[PDB]
């Protein structure tokens, strides 16, 4: 018999996603619960102690795998044991998380599934909503340290492709507004990276880069569903099923030093239904993009 233990963080469609499809892939290759394998599922519930509880817990508890869904839950996993194997999911960056010594030879104890959708993956979609695009727009916040890497690689990506940028460098959420605003003529598509303060303000992006015929392309699905035009999202079911398949090769034998890293490989066109039809536009005719609507 098997004993796995699955720490998540919270409870969240996209890592509640990756849970389903890892219990499917174990149970398609003969692993049902409660009869060749028992699962611990722990829910930290959003308490970042809670998920060092479940991670001292699974130690003690002799586990045979330890699936981690998210950066956190994965973090508090690995300092816990360095002699069980943990696969571990929804994190986009490994390295920068001290779980891996590189992506392809691991060097630990510590292999899985990244969630990283690169700026080139995303920006892909200007053939589609914003042909013949000179000019990128971008809006993010200056206090988020995360936000300037992903406007860092906007601009090498642009540089590289022969586009041209324009920044609105803010802070405070008052000044969204009149940032889009000044962005209306300069601009030929607006890109929203994961950035709290602009992801957080949509419904006004939405607004008024939509009445002047600006596409929006974000780098999630969360911005597309609050107006924000199309993205290049994951299908989280599919990169759960993908580690779960991952850990049947652990349990059946694999040493998880020697497994390497897999990717997203399958991710998916998003697209706002809504703001395509307020753009004017008509959805493009690759059948193997997927609609949503405003909240």
């Amino acid at each position: 018999v098997k004993k796995i233990g699955i720490t998540q963080l919270v409870e969240h469609p996209a890592l509640d996603a990756t849970r389903t499809g890892f219990v499917k892939a174990l149970e398609k290759n003969g692993f049902k619960d409660g009869e060749n394998i028992d699962i611990d599922f722990q829910n930290a519930q959003n308490d970042m102690p809670t998920t060092q509880s479940i991670a001292s817990k699974f130690a003690s508890d002799k586990k045979d795998l330890i699936f981690a869904i998210s950066t956190p839950s994965a973090q508090a996993a690995f300092n816990a044991t360095k002699d069980i194997p943990i696969l571990i999911t929804a994190v986009s960056d490994p390295v920068a998380a001290g779980l891996v010594k590189t992506l392809e030879k691991p060097g630990t104890n510590v292999s899985g599934t990244s969630d990283f959708v690169s700026v080139d993956k995303g920006l892909e979609l200007l053939k589609i909503f914003a042909p013949k695009a000179k000019t990128i727009g971008v809006m993010y916040n200056t206090s988020e340290v995360n936000s300037k890497v992903q406007v860092d690689a906007l601009k090498e990506y642009a540089s590289k492709n022969g586009f041209k940028v324009v920044e609105k460098g803010i802070t405070t959420s008052n000044e969204v507004n009149q940032g889009i605003s000044s962005l209306v003529g300069k601009i030929d598509v607006l890109y929203v990276p994961t950035d709290n303060l602009v992801a957080s303000s949509m419904p006004i992006v939405s607004k008024i880069a939509t009445e002047n015929k600006i596409p929006v392309i974000a780098a999630e699905s969360g911005p597309v569903e609050k107006g924000a035009l199309a993205c290049q999202g994951i299908n989280y079911e599919k990169l759960g099923y993908k580690t779960g398949e991952m850990a049947v090769k652990i349990l059946n034998g694999e040493s998880v030093s020697d497994m390497p890293v897999a990717t997203s490989d399958d991710t998916d066109i998003i697209v706002n239904e809504d703001i395509l039809k307020a753009l004017g536009m008509e959805k493009p005719s690759n059948e193997n993009i997927s609609y949503v609507k405003t909240k």
